[PDB]
């Protein structure tokens, strides 16, 4: 559509142009307003090449963005319409887009069958597909996490496309003052000494409000340049974390822990060092304990087997790769020691995450328990008088 | 180490192009105003307003690019450290995976992914694991005045 | 220090020596003696 306008506005201009090419002067009175008439197409073309480049950039920011984001918005929307089939065109379909769905999960599949009912999924996609779609609780618990996840992925759309309006709407105001300032500039209405002082008042009112456009600019190229997070991502700044809530140009509202709502500065952020949670792999886990200084060797070694056959009997909350280390020894009567252990999933899930940590904490406290391991304060020498 | 330096020449060779990207940009804007101004088109009123918009806009972009030239003549100029090097910064350890131009991701010890300001990187100190020789060890513990020599 | 975990372990192994090596040779730590009054 723009470029037809473009190329509709600037045949206008030509064939205008040629009609009065001819050199025909009709009147004196009719050459001012002829040139006056000249002025404003060249002034509405030049708006309109602004236009051009300001939806051009607009398009292309919307493109990475989609790059960014749209590909796991649509594989989304297609894992959900498998879903819903077994029981462009892909963004207008993600703008259009837990116990009930238990309940009908469970009434599709056969009774007194936990497994997926093969049947079920063969009458309603092929073999292959539901075998690379795929415990009626775990299926349930699948079913809304996927459904978190596209409400998650709804959200950041539903953001980043009304953070991209606000912007469209900024650029297009200066590009409206611009256009108007051009047209006036070109008519020559006003005279030189006016001309001067409007362009000292114009560096002056520049450095005023660019003061700011300098930050807000700094903000834009962070959201968008840098991109470290996306919406509903949890993310850590100076050491707390919090979850993002909404993405604004000059500030971004995360929620801490504590369901505390916190307003940012855009600008301050791009100073400062963001790490994501969502966008991490697997994440690690460490533990602490002590133990008595003169605890045999072979009950360490005991130790690290129990641990290693409860790391290696547990493989869905754990994985098997672990380490014990020594950290250092404290006047040879304490011994520090650590477990580290990377999870299945990462920080996202807190409350998941905490109770595995807490269940972690109560192996290690039952299993140093069972292997008589103690520690004992250093003896104490008392002479009475 | 075959795989890591497959993946360090990737994101150098995807930092290149971004900066070509960025400079063919650069270049195409340049050459349609020397081309605009070569037909002598505009007029000298427009002309001087042209020019008192472009020395704002220039100060408004340039705010940034500040920034964006040292990081770039930090990532290249220094190179303190390749895709896959573990490095230290302000004391907690780190391990690089992807090198960009205005920023660098880590993963901490615990697989924790962080982004860096790669301008902020340039004011600080980097230490570099890979790249140093064979490392020293500490331990401490304690004994009693008592003890024989 | 790149193998974090192989300098860990190495580490902990080295600590576990110092730990056998002061236990064989005898190597004892005690407390300042503290001297009470009764009353």
């Amino acid at each position: 559509k723009s470029v037809q306008v473009f190329i509709w506005l600037c045949l206008i201009l030509v064939a205008w142009i040629l009609l009065f090419n001819h050199d025909v002067k009709r009147s004196p009175a009719a050459t001012k307003v002829l040139k006056c008439i000249t002025r404003t197409l060249i002034s509405i073309l030049t708006g309109a090449f602004f236009w051009l480049v300001k939806t051009l950039l607009l398009k292309i920011l919307a493109a990475n963005f989609n790059v960014n984001n749209f590909f796991d918005r649509i594989q989304d929307s297609v894992f959900h319409q498998y879903v819903l089939q077994t029981l462009a065109w892909t963004m207008r379909v993600l703008m259009e887009a837990l116990a009930a769905a238990y309940h009908v999960f469970r009434n599709v599949a056969q009774p007194f069958f936990n497994y997926i009912e093969e049947e079920d999924l063969l009458r309603f996609m092929i073999k292959e597909e539901v075998d690379l779609v795929f415990t009626r609780k775990a299926f349930t618990e699948w079913v809304v996490k996927v459904y978190t996840s596209r409400r998650a992925l709804a959200h950041s759309l539903n953001d980043t496309k009304t953070a991209v309006k606000q912007l469209n709407k900024l650029v297009t105001a200066i590009l409206m003052v611009v256009t108007v300032v051009i047209w006036l500039l070109l008519l020559e209405v006003a005279t030189t000494e006016v001309l001067l002082f409007f362009s000292t008042q114009l560096v002056a009112l520049a450095f005023i409000i660019g003061s700011t456009c300098k930050n807000l600019f700094e903000s834009i190229v962070f959201v968008f340049v840098m991109h470290p997070y996306d919406v509903g991502d949890r993310c850590v700044v100076d050491g707390v974390a919090m979850l993002v809530e909404e993405m604004n140009l000059l500030t971004t509202v995360f929620l801490k822990l504590n369901n505390e709502k916190v307003y940012y500065p855009n600008a301050v952020l791009a100073t400062k060092p963001i790490s994501n949670y969502f966008r991490s792999p697997n994440m690690g886990e460490t533990v602490e304990f002590s133990i008595s200084f003169s605890t045999p060797v072979s009950k360490i070694a005991h130790l690290k087997e129990r641990i290693a056959e409860y790391l290696e009997q547990n493989p869905q909350h754990w994985a098997p790769v672990h380490s014990v280390v020594v950290k250092e020894i404290e006047n040879m009567n304490k011994l520090k020691m650590a477990l580290y252990s990377d999870h299945t999933i990462t920080f996202q899930e807190n409350r998941e995450r905490n109770l595995r940590r807490t269940e972690l904490s109560l192996a290690i406290k039952r299993m140093l328990e069972d292997l008589h391991i103690d520690y004992t304060l250093l003896p104490q020498d008392i002479n009475l008088t």
